[PDB]
């Protein structure tokens, strides 16, 4: 998995990354906060975007990608945020969540 | 890649997952904000936490289980931020940060 991320790293460096990144976080906090609801949006979005560049590319590569720059745009956010009280009793949702999405990069 | 999905999400729907979460999250925002110099701490803490539960497994299976707990976790927590005002301009050394954590949890 190694040489895969030196891969999506080097496309990830590209001004097309920095747009879709765009397009993650601004619809990612659009409403005002995070979206379950665009969550397996957003992630399928970028699978297709790029999968659609590189279509002999290995799923695991693609995938790779796909989170590079879902965490480039949330991460960005945080970057402003100040983390106030957050309820560790959320991490349920939150592992669940994520792990729905998956299922649209997927199918 | 889809396979590998339904084997990452039935370990991290246990106890041991929301764990980690939770130090991957409390660690994450620790100081009170998001800390780049953790980022690939956390990262690798987790790739090592399951690495070691599951060393028969690949590298690939094993590297969505981290991505599953980092989003997890840092996703509880915008839950509770309202996500103020965040500048785009941040997108590169956010990519940046992501992009050279991995190097932390292959080497």
């Amino acid at each position: 998995v190694g040489t895969t991320v030196a891969s999506t790293t080097s496309r990830l460096s590209t001004a097309e990354a920095s747009s879709r990144i765009s397009t993650a976080a601004s619809t990612l906090v659009s409403g005002g906060y995070l979206n379950t609801a665009a969550l397996p949006s957003v992630i399928a979005d970028l699978f297709a975007q790029v999968g659609a560049s590189s279509p002999g590319v290995s799923d695991s590569e693609v995938l790779i990608q796909v989170l590079l720059e879902i965490v480039s745009s949330l991460i960005h956010i945080l970057s402003s945020s100040s983390v106030g009280q957050v309820d560790f009793s959320s991490v349920g949702s939150s592992a669940a969540a994520v792990g729905q999405s998956m299922q649209v990069v997927m199918g």
